[PDB]
């Protein structure tokens, strides 16, 4: 709101109250179109959402008119005025925008307006992130349902990135139909999408891709390949090809297409979230905010949560070894608050299908875990039904995870993405069973198995595919997928990285009232 004092004739300040009536409606109009982005992901550039259900109205010659002689009213509800609001966009920088609203009012006409500097977050959707690797990021098929972003190596923009060339698919759609009986697993409007908002983005790197590999279908294909320092650096016989089981099928394809773009997440660096931000470091944050937190130093296992709580000598025993295996003895970390909330985890066995509860976030320094049979799991964290299991590093032993069985949410107690477990392992992840649902963090490298999928999200240094279960070794040749499903903020495992395209802006860079007639 804008409130001046004036010495105007009568006329001219009812001209100006015309206009600043259309500007700072749609000011707000056009802050609420910035806020429900910042809730697929379209930047304002390409147009608006006024009705706010996907469909966007564009930008003809950089110009979108909100308001064609909308009248302003008095108190009583007559006409004062009318004015017209138009919406300009700045040929050069896509974040820059002028709002300006013609107003008249008695045979006077005043003009004002105001432009803006508007950036979403752009909460990046992707199958797999890629951090640093070792030169190499992605080694072993691979059939990702769902972006793929790779950071790369800054200090060598000439590294192929991504060699494939064959042996690599990268859809922008999935259906759980096709997957062994997963289906009853998810959410009735999560089975089966057809926008995926899959990219390839690359910030530091070149690209090669040869015969056979698929980004994108020519049928629903990816919504952007941006890679390195331009369209320069995306290499390969099947560039601008987009026949059926070839190519790269792409919308666009240029260079890197983000500003302020986010950095691999380390334990070690500011996670910079919506609950790890106070934090010095995300490690600091795990350890600050976890339920349970266990540490372990050679053969001392020392408690530091919950430390107003009791546990039980069965829970630490597991961890005796500095391996926590779950198997088939069962494990109760579980404590009762003040409250009379519950917290911890919990592993009973069954004979036929496991359960591992969850109750907050827990976190096990120094501990390898490893879940050696099929499990499904339930996990709250108070209101919200998600949790994270961590298992960090102390002193270079620990961190690693092994889930050699299935690991699904219990269709009892919620569906995904309504109900998901995080994972974060600061070392290595080893997948051996054929399904597992959840988000996972790797610090290290997350191996696969050829023929066994995840659902959910990787993020990890290093992305591998082995041949069998037996093998660490990563030159694989057949195919592991990744199935990306998003999982909405609410309800999100609040530890687990929130990697954001860009910084949020909603920023007046100037505002101008102009008389234009008496």
């Amino acid at each position: 709101i804008e409130l001046w004092t004036t010495r105007n004739d009568t006329t001219s300040v009812q001209a100006f109250y015309a206009a600043e009536a259309g500007l700072q409606k749609y000011k707000a109009a056009l802050f609420q179109q910035y806020v429900w982005r910042e809730q697929c992901f379209t930047s304002l550039a390409r147009g608006l959402d006024l009705d706010r259900d996907g469909t966007i109205t564009p930008f003809v010659n950089n110009r979108l008119v909100l308001a064609q002689n909308e009248v302003v009213t008095d108190a009583n509800g007559n006409p004062v005025g009318r004015y017209t609001a138009t919406l300009y966009k700045d040929a050069q920088d896509d974040q820059l925008f002028t709002l300006v609203s013609e107003g008249t009012s008695g045979g006077a006409k005043a003009r004002v307006q105001a432009t803006f500097r508007i950036s979403n977050s752009d909460y990046l959707e992707q199958a797999i992130f890629a951090g640093a690797g070792a030169n190499k990021w992605l080694n072993g098929g691979a059939t990702i349902r769902g972006g793929v972003y790779v950071v790369g190596n800054p200090n060598d923009p000439d590294q192929y990135v991504i060699e494939a060339n064959g042996n690599f698919a990268l859809y922008n759609r999935y259906d759980l139909t096709t997957y062994s009986e997963v289906t009853n697993r998810v959410e009735p409007s999560y089975r089966q999408v057809q926008d995926l908002c899959a990219s390839l983005r690359v910030q530091y790197g070149k690209i090669s891709v040869g015969g056979s590999t698929q980004i994108g279908e020519p049928n629903n294909k990816v919504k952007g390949v941006f890679v390195g320092r331009g369209a320069q650096d995306i290499t390969g016989e099947n560039v601008g090809v987009c026949r059926n089981n070839k190519g790269v099928c792409t919308e666009a394809m240029g260079g890197f297409d983000l500003s302020d773009p986010p950095p691999f997440p380390t334990l070690d660096a500011k996670l910079d979230s919506d609950a790890c931000s106070a934090y010095p470091t995300w490690r600091a944050c795990l350890q600050g905010k976890a339920a349970l937190r266990i540490q372990r130093i050679g053969n001392i296992l020392s408690v530091a949560s919950p430390p107003n709580a009791t546990l039980s000598p069965s829970c630490l025993q597991a961890m005796q070894s500095g391996t926590l295996t779950l198997d088939t003895q069962s494990v109760d970390c579980t404590f009762t608050r003040l409250d009379g909330s519950r917290g911890g985890f919990r592993y009973t066995y069954t004979g036929g299908q496991e359960l591992l509860e969850v109750f907050g976030d827990v976190v096990l320094e120094g501990i390898d875990a490893v879940l050696n049979r099929p499990v499904d799991y339930r996990a709250q964290s108070g209101s919200a039904k998600s949790a994270t299991l961590a298992v960090l590093k102390l002193g270079g032993n620990g961190g690693n995870l092994d889930i050699n069985g299935n690991l699904l949410p219990d269709a009892t107690f919620g569906l995904f993405p309504n109900h998901a477990l995080g994972f974060v392992a600061e070392g290595d992840i080893y997948q051996r069973g054929q399904h597992v649902m959840a988000p996972v963090y790797a610090g290290g490298t997350f191996r696969v198995v050829k023929g066994n999928v995840l659902f959910g999200s990787v993020i990890s240094n290093q992305f591998c595919t082995t041949s069998a279960g037996n093998q660490m070794s990563c030159n694989a040749s057949q195919k592991a997928e990744v199935v990306y499903i998003r999982i909405p903020k609410e309800n999100r495992p609040a530890l687990l990285p929130s990697l954001r395209g860009g910084k949020p802006v909603f920023q007046v860079l100037s505002y101008e009232r102009r008389l234009e007639h008496h």
